């Protein structure tokens, strides 16, 4: 990998914004999960606090390679997903705030943040290794949530995922061609996303056959 290319650059340019904007969203979103639930505002600003730490992280990264991210690529392409979480706060619909942010949006990054690790330039390497340690240690205020209120929130985990897993595909997908540039195999990306929303899943109480059924919806 030449990582000073014009080809290298290019392709970071919306990678890096992307990960830019989802750290921003969700800055903004545990901000409003803060305000929404005052009792949990010193747990929910400090996962803010931490979203904005790796912004500024992924902000030096791009710094480091000398690329300017491509914001308004990165703004279109969470638009949809962003407007989800955003409706289902108006309707005070935090199972879906939830499983949006905290499950959904969560493995899907940690899943792109391990594929890039091992093809990132050293910088990036650092800091990316970083950001997952953070995300597995921390707490996870929205699966800790889900999990607690498993049997009254299950089917509107269910009713969440069949609008959002569906969003997440299309998302990796748009962005095919630029991963390649950057030697992140899709699939990987693809594999390391649906174990760890298996595993989280189970976690907050799902079986097998509930988890089979929700990866149907995706489709
Ligand atoms: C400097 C860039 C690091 C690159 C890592 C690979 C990125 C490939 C695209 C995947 C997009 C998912 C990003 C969502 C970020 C927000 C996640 C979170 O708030 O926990």
């Amino acid at each position: 990998l030449d990582y000073r290319s014009d080809t290298y650059r290019d392709a970071y340019s919306r990678i890096n914004a992307i990960v830019l904007e989802g750290e921003r969203e969700a800055h903004a979103n545990y901000l409003t999960l803060a305000e929404m639930l005052p009792d949990h505002a010193e747990a929910l600003k400090k996962l803010a606090a931490m979203e904005n730490r790796h912004f500024k992280g992924f902000q030096s990264c791009a710094r480091n390679l000398e690329v300017t991210p491509d914001d308004p690529f990165a703004r279109a392409y969470f638009e949809q997903l962003d407007g989800n979480f955003q409706q289902a706060a108006a309707e005070g619909d935090l199972t879906t705030c939830m499983v949006i942010q905290a499950l959904i949006i969560e493995c899907f990054a940690i899943a792109a943040y391990n594929v890039y690790i091992p093809v990132a330039d050293a910088f990036a390497r650092k800091v990316t290794e970083g950001v997952v340690k953070d995300e597995y240690t921390h707490l996870n205020f929205g699966q800790q949530w889900l999990k607690e209120r498993f049997v009254t929130v299950r089917e509107g985990i269910e009713r969440a995922n069949a609008q959002n897993l569906p969003i997440v595909w299309r998302m990796l997908n748009a962005v095919e061609a630029d991963t390649e540039v950057l030697q992140m195999d899709k699939e990987a990306i693809v594999e390391d996303f649906m174990i760890a929303y298996g595993e989280a899943l189970g976690d907050i109480g799902f079986s097998m056959r509930d988890v089979m059924k929700m990866s149907a919806r995706g489709l």
